[PDB]
């Protein structure tokens, strides 16, 4: 179970946006930390809409399953306040927010080494999940959090974490899944029961496209029906302007799930582009 956090110790501040059937807020948690020292800690607060309390189980098991596995590239969940009528997940507050917004805002100031480093870290996370046979189910740039920016002073690389998957696509409405093309793989658009470790290899390739497309969203110009016909016609995504990773993107986004390479293989491919 998650460590239950008192409503009394949670302060909700500015709205940061919304997720799939969720409201997200910046907040502060009053807690007793190491050595009995009192802290007021910045927290990310994800609230499940009162209008969609049906997905609470998935909304919370998505964080639970990942939280039992500690890893430097996986987001830290502090606990949950079932604040009465509300279902609230309390998470590590990352300084620089989402990768997709960071890529858009800093498109002209991001080189290939920066993108390689971020891809290697994300693949390391996914490899760790693969070794544990844990399916994420929603790998995308929005679910990558920037802990530290690159530092030209000390040449330090950036550092990222993978966030929780949110409500599983197995229970999400059909219209939500279709909107998530091309992050949801073709076999899951055909049948969500096909959720598999191979799903995350496809989505990982889609996310590599985002990292190389400076924040663009692939197929954003296509409505849901045309996104479906994109999979029907078995099309592949266009090569990004920075095409250094185009081959890996296409190799991951294989219409045959069984042919998608292991994340061990993916990592060795990334290490070879130097
Ligand atoms: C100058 C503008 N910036 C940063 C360049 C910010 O406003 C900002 C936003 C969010 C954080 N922090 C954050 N964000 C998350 O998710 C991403 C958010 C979900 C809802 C959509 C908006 C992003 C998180 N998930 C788990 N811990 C999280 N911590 C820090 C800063």
């Amino acid at each position: 179970v998650f460590h239950k956090i008192r409503n009394e110790d949670l302060i909700f501040n500015e709205s940061l946006g919304q997720g799939t059937f969720t409201k997200i807020f910046k907040g502060v948690r009053r807690e007793v930390g190491d050595y009995g020292q009192l802290h007021e800690t910045e927290v990310l607060l994800k609230v499940l809409d009162k209008a969609h309390r049906n997905y609470s189980e998935s909304f919370f098991e998505a964080a639970s399953m990942m939280s039992k596995l500690s890893h430097k590239h996986l987001v830290l969940n502090y606990g949950v306040c079932f604040c009465g009528d509300e279902n609230i997940l309390v998470q590590e507050f990352v300084k620089f927010g989402s990768l997709d917004t960071y890529l858009k805002k800093n498109k002209n100031c991001i080189n290939i080494l920066w993108k390689l480093e971020v891809a290697k870290q994300l693949a390391a996370a996914m490899h760790f999940l693969e070794e544990n046979t844990l399916i994420h189910g929603n790998v995308c740039a929005k679910n990558i959090l920037l802990i530290r920016e690159e530092d030209r002073k000390t040449g330090n690389p950036p550092f990222i974490k993978l966030s929780d998957p949110g409500i599983s696509i197995t229970v999400l409405p059909k219209d939500i899944l279709q909107e998530r093309i091309p992050w949801v793989p073709p076999e899951c658009i055909e049948n969500p029961k096909n959720l598999n470790l191979a799903t995350d290899k496809w989505s990982f390739g889609t996310t590599l496209w985002e990292i190389c497309s400076g924040g663009d969203k692939p197929l954003s110009a296509l409505d849901s029906q045309r996104k479906l016909q994109f999979y029907e016609d078995r099309h592949q995504l266009p090569a990004p302007k920075a095409a250094e990773l185009a081959n890996l993107i296409n190799n991951c986004m294989d219409y045959e799930p069984d042919h998608r390479p292991s994340f061990r293989a993916i990592i060795r491919d990334l290490n070879s582009l130097f």
